[PDB]
């Protein structure tokens, strides 16, 4: 039996799938700890930038979880992603312990822009700016990639890098009450929010697990961007990003929530 995690229905993905928008032909890169082979995922390709872990398989679990929120397959098992037809690429920039260099992350962004990815989902964050990182962000952006990044889980009134950069779309996390989750960073640079508490998704070992974080919120927005892209094939990264914000549901303060909660139905219309 397939179940629809609360976050997926919160962003109204099913309403968009009922109009035929599934993310088909949109190339999405998940920059994280890898993506493990799973019966509810279709991994098209990828690269590892982690010395020591030449494979794209995930030894951590995080990347596999992120990937399932974006594109868990629409079938009779497991869960359902926001864009179940998106072409998923595993870009391993973090090792099994969950860390890696700004250098590795930069290489993964370069890869994305060299491989014609439409959306890049970045799970990582840093309280400190990085010129290396910033440059990679801008380079992917000018190669047409929409870079989506997590605001961070410090609960601080300022957001992490690279989400803070102008060219990155910064995503914060909400709870089932449509309030900002306590750990969600907010403030200047925040663009939008999405579900980030008790998010059930695909997990290595052919199973499913529930996690919390701004990094669980991010993939909801990465997936909504693939629906808009499918609907409007000629739109650029900037056009998609502004449309998401323009159609998001206001939740109160833009300081805490940016444009509001992403609404995939409203955006993929
Ligand atoms: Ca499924
Ligand atoms: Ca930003």
């Amino acid at each position: 039996a397939q179940s629809v995690p609360w976050g997926i229905s919160r962003v109204q993905a099913p309403a968009a799938h009922n109009r035929g928008l599934t993310g088909s032909g949109v190339r999405v890169a998940v920059l994280d700890t890898g993506i493990s082979t799973h019966p509810d995922l279709n991994i098209r390709g990828g690269a590892s930038f982690v010395p020591g872990e030449p494979s794209t398989q995930d030894g951590n679990g995080h990347g596999t979880h992120v990937a399932g929120t974006i594109a868990a397959l629409n079938n009779s098992i497991g869960v359902l992603g926001v864009a179940p037809s998106a072409e998923l690429y595993a870009v391993k920039v973090l090792g099994a312990s969950g860390s890696g260099s700004y250098s590795s992350i930069a290489q993964g962004l370069e890869w994305a822009g060299n491989n014609g990815m439409h959306v890049a989902s970045l799970s990582l964050g840093s309280p400190s700016p990085s010129a290396t990182l910033e440059q990679a962000v801008n380079s992917a952006t000018s190669r047409g990639v929409l870079v989506v990044a997590a605001s961070g889980n410090s609960g601080a009134g300022s957001i992490s890098y690279p989400a803070r950069y102008a060219n990155a779309m910064a995503v914060g996390a909400t709870d089932q009450n449509n309030n900002r989750a306590s750990f969600s960073q907010y403030g200047a640079g925040l663009d939008i929010v999405a579900p980030g508490v008790n998010v059930q998704s695909t997990y290595p070992g052919s199973t499913y697990a529930s996690l919390n974080g701004t990094s669980m919120a991010t993939p909801h927005v990465a997936g909504a961007a693939a629906l808009v892209k499918q609907k409007n094939p000629s739109w650029s990264n900037v056009q998609i990003r502004n449309h998401l914000k323009n159609t998001a549901t206001s939740l109160g303060s833009t300081n805490l929530y940016g444009s509001g909660l992403v609404n995939a139905e409203a955006a993929a219309r």
